[PDB]
């Protein structure tokens, strides 16, 4: 950490605060992350396991710091979130070309992650990272299993239901609502609270039964008492999304996760026979 200067703060979350920094030394800019709290054995190794799994579209962790019973995380710097990148977006819309290579790039990084049975666990337009270049990266990760307002926009049902061994279904569901998100330029589902979060859901979606997802009614937080709302069609949840989109969509958004499109099969899904890279205008 004295290695470093601050150039200044670029976010704060669950696990602590990042700024832009210089490497004093060398001068490589560079994210750090300092992470609030003896750090414990077991985040040290979750943290080793993460530095080696690197993809393109995954952040890269250059450097782990555990000095004076500290934990600091030294990455890659990315010039812009997809959460400032949509609101500067907002009075045309991305490209759907674009939108169309984000969602491939980050299935890409999912399946990756997933392959070797790492789960992202709270995705969200904030955690997506992109480059003049084209290529958009997963964040702040890996995190989540190691240490143990938040938004809860990007929350899948199984979680607000209270299931406690969740998989790797539950990134499909949260990049599904951003892909949405991306193409109508508004939040799918924006709850302010647990219930609000899934009532949201429910109402778009269809209160699940145990015809849509069996074993639902014996979920922890699951309530007979839930209101009874009728499923929506996706052509007044996501127009001008085309039907390619919307089957796609469809597929990660299902309430049963077992059902739930993997990012492997989704990588395959006749929505990406057309896909290419293009260039954002990025103004920084
Ligand atoms: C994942 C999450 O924590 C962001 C803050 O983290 C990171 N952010 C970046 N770059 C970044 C750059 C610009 C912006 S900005 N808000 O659009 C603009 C100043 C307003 C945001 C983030 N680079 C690496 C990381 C990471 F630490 F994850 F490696």
């Amino acid at each position: 950490m004295e290695n470093f200067q601050k150039v200044e703060k670029i976010g704060e979350g669950t696990y602590g605060v990042v700024y832009k920094a210089r490497n004093k030394l060398t001068g490589e800019v560079v994210a750090l992350k300092k992470i609030r709290l003896g750090v414990p054995s077991t985040a040290i190794r979750e943290i080793s396991l993460l530095k080696e799994l690197n993809h393109p579209n995954i952040v890269k962790l250059l450097d782990v710091i555990h000095t004076e019973n500290k934990l600091y995380l030294v990455f890659e710097f990315l010039h812009q979130d997809l959460k400032k990148f949509m609101d500067a977006s907002a009075l045309t819309g991305i490209p759907l070309p674009l939108i169309k290579s984000y969602l491939f790039q980050l299935l890409q990084g999912l399946a990756f992650c997933h392959s070797h049975r790492v789960l992202h666990r709270d995705l969200k337009p904030q955690n997506l990272l992109i480059n003049t270049e084209g290529a958009i990266k997963l964040a702040d990760f890996g995190l989540a299993r190691a240490f143990g307002v938040v938004t809860l926009w990007y929350r899948a049902p199984e979680i607000l239901l209270g299931c406690k061994y969740y998989s790797t279904a539950v990134d499909i569901w949260s990049l599904g609502c951003i892909f949405a998100e991306m193409v109508t330029r508004r939040a799918l589902f924006p709850g302010d609270s647990e219930i609000d979060q899934l009532f949201r859901i429910f109402r778009t979606l269809g209160t699940p039964d145990e015809v849509v997802w069996p074993g639902v009614t014996s979920m922890p937080d699951y309530k007979p008492s839930f209101p009874k709302w009728a499923r929506q069609d996706f052509s007044k949840v996501v127009p001008p999304l085309d039907e390619d989109g919307r089957s796609l969509l469809s597929q990660m958004l299902h309430y049963d996760p077992n059902k739930r499109i993997s990012a492997k099969a989704a990588l395959a899904h006749p929505f990406f026979q057309d896909v290419t890279k293009p260039v954002p205008h990025l103004r920084l």
